């Protein structure tokens, strides 16, 4: 029932499962040591992350984990994407082997480095811009691979030992050319506070709906891991989005970067910047920083 | 989005004092609260309650499921072995679904906490009987739970077993829902073969789940199909694989589990038959 793909298959006896990285809703992720995984360096144990099902897994949990594996095969290598390293798909549970990011998700990373008195090492304004630029490059790459993430948010970004930002969690990602999928998708399982109005109301997913999400990701970054639409329950966001409600400027944010967020949140999707435009604009801001 | 007001279930927000979170869920949050007017007979009286609500990262489906859960609980009458709806805050704010507090939490953790390195055989039979009575009542209210398991049973300060988590429960008369259900969101290890392969949900699919619940109880919160990943259960169920007898279990109670797991749904006992058979075992025990 699981697909065979010999070029991605990693032998189970070379994989040593270690500490769980969090107890998980639709699966479990565990630290592991993989010995041959780097073909250049056989006999060398690489620390990896292994996504697998839990005991109380649903049919949909297995579907989603297979889809996530296949979506990662279809997406090329990029510096700012969590890349597939391998899979165990035969004579046992499904293991999807991905790059370990030692510093965890970006939400927790930002929150851990907050200055005191909002209610370890601090991030500079330049660091937050570097972060945003890196993620813009990741999404420009994804858009070019015909991939809509649909679940872009700080909690779905991972940070490596070298502070490289990596887009992760491709379980909800779809090919923009998947007509049949988009024609029948009923009730959304995308966090409402990160959804483009057209995605929320009309079930329209494009790279431009990902750009809206990127704007919320920017807001998350410049609030040092704040929660969007603070004090507004999801229940009331529906009505507020239709009336053109938008978030206000974070503390760690210039008017320039806040106007970019506002552009990301244009009512008309084609009037939002492309990721390509976001990479160029952010590059210019990063080089003009003047610490 | 906006909910209609059902005046008989509406509770005013200013009478509800949210307290300690009882654990962050996957599709929502449950919090302890004090509700003062909640019992209409006793207006002055502060009742400790549980409040189900959305999280900040809530999906459209999370809101749907919380509304459905509230509506399903309205249809179900009061019963000692069911978590009952007490009220809802549905207007000018986030949806609060107010339910009976069970101080000792879910049955899985309760049993695991009392494992030898506290429960008698009679206690485990009492547990099973109580839950059989709960499900007999639900079946009679035209409710299919679909997600019967130890983690969806709550234990009160007085060790009363209460069936909980009606989020996935459906009315047998909900044909529109059953006609279009795509990929299941029900834990595979508790699903009747007909529910898993054919998307057929009946009281008899709940009876299969009850059998797994029995196995969970008599293993003191064990994990079903031990060492068998969900991935390989699909094939094993088609070949008629069934779990073996727990240590703390009589041949009688194990044969009842096996009956609950009959291949043919109509050949599985009804909850009514399970209540009568378990009553007899409870009175003949000790
Ligand atoms: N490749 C990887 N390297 C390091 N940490 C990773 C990782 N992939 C995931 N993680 C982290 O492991 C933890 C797993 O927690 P959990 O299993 O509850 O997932 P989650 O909280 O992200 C819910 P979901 O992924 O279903 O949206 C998270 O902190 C996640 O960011
Ligand atoms: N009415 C109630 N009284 C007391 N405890 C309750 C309760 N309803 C839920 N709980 C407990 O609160 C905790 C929060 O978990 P929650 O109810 O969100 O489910 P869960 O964490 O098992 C995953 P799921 O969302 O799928 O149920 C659990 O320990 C649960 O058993
Ligand atoms: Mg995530
Ligand atoms: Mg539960």
């Amino acid at each position: 029932e699981l697909p065979e793909d010999p070029k991605w298959e990693f032998p189970r006896d070379k994989l040593t499962l270690g500490k769980p990285l969090g107890e998980g809703c639709f699966g479990q992720v565990v630290m592991a040591e993989a010995v041959g995984i780097d073909k250049d360096k056989p006999k060398e144990a690489v620390t990896v992350a292994v996504k697998m099902l839990k005991d109380d897994a649903t049919e949909k949990d297995l579907s989603d984990l297979v889809s996530e594996m296949e979506m990662m095969k279809m997406i090329g290598k990029h510096k700012n994407i969590i890349n597939l390293l391998g899979a165990c798909t035969q004579d046992g549970p499904l293991f999807v082997i991905v790059e370990f990011a030692s510093k965890g998700n970006l939400r927790e990373f930002l929150r851990a480095r907050r200055p005191p008195g909002m209610e370890e090492e601090q991030m500079t304004f330049k660091d937050l811009v570097s972060c945003t630029f890196q993620l813009a490059r990741g999404m420009e790459f994804l858009a070019s691979q015909k991939c809509i993430h649909r679940d872009l948010a700080a909690r779905n970004v991972l940070v490596t030992e070298n502070n490289v930002m990596k887009i992760a969690d491709f379980g909800l990602a779809r090919d923009i050319n998947n007509i049949d999928y988009f024609k029948k998708t009923t009730n959304g399982r995308l966090p409402v506070k990160w959804m483009a109005p057209e995605a929320l109301f009309d079930r329209v997913y494009t790279h431009q709906s990902d750009v809206w999400s990127f704007g919320v990701l920017m807001w998350e970054i410049f609030t040092l891991g704040g929660s969007p639409y603070p004090g507004i329950p999801v229940e009331e966001l529906f009505k507020l989005l239709k009336e053109g409600h938008r978030m206000d400027k974070p503390a760690n944010c210039t008017n320039e970067l806040f106007m970019m967020m506002r552009d990301c949140w244009h009512a008309v999707p084609s009037q939002r910047p492309t990721f390509k435009q976001l990479v160029e604009d952010l590059d210019r801001i990063l080089t003009l920083t003047t610490n």
